[PDB]
């Protein structure tokens, strides 16, 4: 039965609630982005409205089959009416295509759903600035203070500088990058840049690619494995094993592998920077875990809900288990007091 989290007061709209079968009042289902979690349940036999964002409706169309008509892209930054409630669209910062929804309620009440967010400065002279929120639906996934990372601009220059030191020294020797859901597509497609190179990926990457509206996107990446020097595996297969493997794949046309395994939070985090990372080594391959993250840390969503003021907090992330609620909620009473809100 759907939670109470996920739907909408005094409207017909669920939000990322896929995965129940109808749900009873629901005249629409909202999808925030195209991660499983969250689509869990969608296929080429919904006939209800889905309202997402253009690039996610192109992944519902292209990869899981759903009907041209019951995809309700819409435009972000832009007031559009949706069975007579007035909804936003807004630029989540999480992967190609995630949103968050503004909803006006007929009585006067504003909600934020952020789905997955990154929160950011920009959110704060977005629409937002012009009007209060009364109720806050939050991305709670590193809600507690460990939850440092650096900014995504810090883990980019790392990784362009690794990858062309090394490909400067030797000229035979593989980037991969792991991977397995969209996100992260930066981290690719910077190192390749850097190189003069395009991306080499599976047909069902490219596939996946070609959906996102990106730029130039013929121009940066390839189906021709030999012709390129970035490829990118699934995250299963970045490992020693795995890498072996997939070495011999290329047929004796480069004599070393240097890996890049984009993760979220490790507890590694805790005590080592970003530029003094390492990685695991079992011979002539290399793999870097380097910490970019799609989710807000623990200061940045700080700092957005203290700016936000909303009048009240609903979680969705970590909602499971009564400890997790409880810790949540103490930083939320915290947050409250500071801010004088
Ligand atoms: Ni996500």
């Amino acid at each position: 039965t759907c939670p109470f989290y996920k739907k909408i007061p005094g409207t017909g709209f669920t939000v990322d609630a896929f995965q129940y079968g109808v749900v009873e009042g629901c005249t629409a289902y909202f999808l925030t982005h195209f991660h499983s979690d969250h689509y869990a349940g969608l296929s080429k036999h919904f006939t209800f409205p889905v309202y997402c964002s253009e690039i996610t409706g192109n992944l519902l169309k292209n990869k899981l089959h759903v009907q041209e008509q019951y995809i309700h892209p819409l435009p972000l930054d832009t007031e559009c009416i949706v069975n007579g409630v007035k909804v936003v669209l807004l630029d989540a910062n999480h992967c190609p295509g995630a949103v968050m929804i503004l909803f006006y309620l007929p009585n006067g009440t504003v909600i934020l759903h952020t789905g997955d967010f990154r929160a950011d400065p920009s959110m704060e002279r977005s629409l937002l600035a012009d009007q209060k929120v009364h109720m806050l639906y939050l991305d709670t996934t590193y809600c507690s203070p460990e939850y440092t990372f650096p900014s995504q601009q810090e883990v980019i220059r790392f990784a362009i500088n690794t990858a062309f030191e090394a490909v400067t020294l030797n000229p035979h020797a593989l980037v991969v990058c792991g991977t397995y859901s969209i996100g992260k597509e930066k981290v690719f497609l910077a190192i390749a840049d850097v190189l003069g190179s395009k991306v080499g990926m599976s047909q069902e990457k490219y596939k996946t690619l070609q959906c996102l509206n990106i730029p130039e996107i013929n121009s940066l990446i390839t189906t021709d494995m030999c012709s390129s020097l970035v490829h990118l595996l699934p995250m299963m297969q970045i490992n020693f094993k795995g890498l072996q493997s997939h070495l011999k794949k290329c047929g004796g046309k480069y004599n070393q592998i240097l890996a890049f395994r984009p993760t979220g939070w490790t507890h590694s985090n805790k005590f080592t920077r970003i530029a003094d990372v390492i990685p695991q080594t079992k011979g002539n391959i290399s793999i870097y875990g380097i910490p970019y993250s799609e989710h807000s840390s623990y200061l940045e969503m700080k700092r957005f809900v203290q700016w936000l003021k909303p009048q009240k907090i609903i979680p969705t992330v970590n909602v499971g288990t009564w400890k997790s609620r409880s810790t949540m909620e103490k930083y939320f009473r915290e947050w409250k007091l500071e801010a004088g809100y």
